[PDB]
């Protein structure tokens, strides 16, 4: 049986029955924007409760939006950059944390690392994606604050991609310890879901507005706060550079580099904050000669006269795969610096997944990104590490971003030759 029919499977039985499953789903950005397609409207044209309440009537018993595990990899993937940043900047790198730093969001890129690059394996982050940060809390949080076994618990998430089921079929993303319990369960495209609905004659955009519900199980909403973060890569970013040099990061504007296909790039100049540790490191020359494939120079640092110290930050977003691999080669070679680097194997990015609709429109992908976000919410810029949901999960369950139990729940590896 496919996924789905297993998935539609669970959902189809009574409350009452004694086998019945609770079963939680979780829901992409990128779906929710484009799932109005599937009725043959435009992007957007179908507002997130509405989905919300059409899921809720295929008999989820949760649903959840996958920001909330994007807030969760925010917290990780932005302590991960500053821990490494600040190891190369006392020259006291470990050797398994080197720079430059790759994100790991990207099944696409994973698959090929593991088979084609497994030399760069230790610059790739060890978080694990927002799907599955997400998935890896509701069966160990969630169930524990339910009374609920996590074997009781069925978890799927509507994603706008083909790849992601492989990611969740990696095999450790098992719960204690055996491969059969594991995280999440079912991934369903946008177009299957699209399908599903128009089966069973629901049209989301006649539904009435329903609601999310949160992860942490106390509380409305979804849990995440109004207004938007750029994305994990920019939010991540933007956690460095604030406790780097205590002022704000602006929404980051990316520009194409001349030369290579699909590559977008800034540089982003950080004085540290007076006072600080990371102003007493940049103070006190030698930060020469060492291994791997890719050699960090030692960072782009700036000086002033009166002692003013900086350092800049060189960062690279690549879409998809073959553009990637160029990058690759000139990183490589020592033509392209980069500290900080994106990969995605989409050329538009998620919200042009081979799980999303087809349309003749050139621009759909642009449609799609202008709606992705409510207007109001675009202008407010929001920080993971200020959600109090959020901060409830670490000061009562997890300690630390990077700490022993962060690091057994978000955290993953990469094996050389692939899966
Ligand atoms: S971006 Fe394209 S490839 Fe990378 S994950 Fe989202 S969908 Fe799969
Ligand atoms: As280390
Ligand atoms: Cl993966
Ligand atoms: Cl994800």
């Amino acid at each position: 049986l496919s996924h789905v029919q297993q998935a539609l499977a669970e959902l189809a039985k009574p409350k009452d029955d004694p086998t019945r499953k609770h079963v939680c789903v979780q829901v992409a950005p990128a779906v929710r924007v484009a799932i109005a397609e599937t009725l043959g409207l435009a992007p957007g044209a179908t507002t997130p409760k509405q989905l919300a309440e059409g899921l809720r009537r295929l008999g989820f018993d949760e649903v959840f939006d996958t920001l909330f595990g994007a807030d969760l990899t925010i917290m990780e993937e932005g302590s991960e950059l500053l821990h490494r940043l600040t190891e190369h900047l006392e020259a006291h790198p470990h050797s398994d944390e080197p720079l430059p730093m790759f994100t790991s969001c990207c099944p696409g890129w994973i698959a090929m690392l593991e088979k084609s690059y497994p030399d760069l394996i230790p610059y790739v982050s060890s978080c694990k994606s927002p799907q599955m940060m997400l998935a890896a809390m509701v069966k160990s949080y969630l169930a524990e604050k339910k009374g609920i076994a996590p074997k009781d618990m069925v978890m799927v998430s509507i994603m706008p991609c083909t790849r992601k089921q492989s990611e969740a079929d990696r095999d450790w993303f098992c719960v204690d310890a055996d491969p059969t319990l594991r995280q999440l369960d079912h991934v369903i495209t946008t177009v299957e879901l699209g399908n599903i609905f128009k089966e069973r004659g629901i049209n989301l955009a006649e539904l009435p507005e329903g609601e999310w519900d949160n992860p942490m199980g106390v509380g409305s909403g979804a849990g995440v706060l109004f207004g938007t973060t750029g994305g994990v890569m920019e939010a991540a970013l933007r956690t460095a550079y604030e406790l780097f040099t205590g002022t704000p990061l602006p929404r980051l504007s990316l520009s194409e580099v001349r030369g290579m296909d699909g590559i977008k790039e800034t540089n982003i100049t950080m004085v540290p904050a007076p006072g600080s540790k990371f102003e007493e490191l940049l103070k006190h020359a030698a930060a020469h000669g060492t291994p791997g494939p890719l050699a960090w120079d030692g960072g782009a640092g700036f000086t002033s006269e009166d002692g003013r110290g900086g350092i800049t930050l060189r960062v690279a977003v690549a879409n998809g795969l073959g553009n990637a691999k160029k990058l690759i080669t000139k990183m490589q070679a020592g033509e392209a610096k980069y500290d900080f680097v994106e990969i995605m194997a989409c050329p538009a990015g998620c919200v042009g997944g081979g799980g999303q609709p087809r349309s003749t429109d050139k621009a759909i992908t642009q449609k799609r990104q202008a709606a992705l976000y409510n207007l109001d919410e675009k202008s407010t810029l929001r920080r993971s590490h200020e959600n109090p949901s959020i901060r409830e999960l670490y000061d009562t369950y997890l300690g630390e971003p990077l700490g022993h139990k962060a690091h057994e729940l978000l955290h993953t590896h990469y094996v050389a030759g692939g899966v």
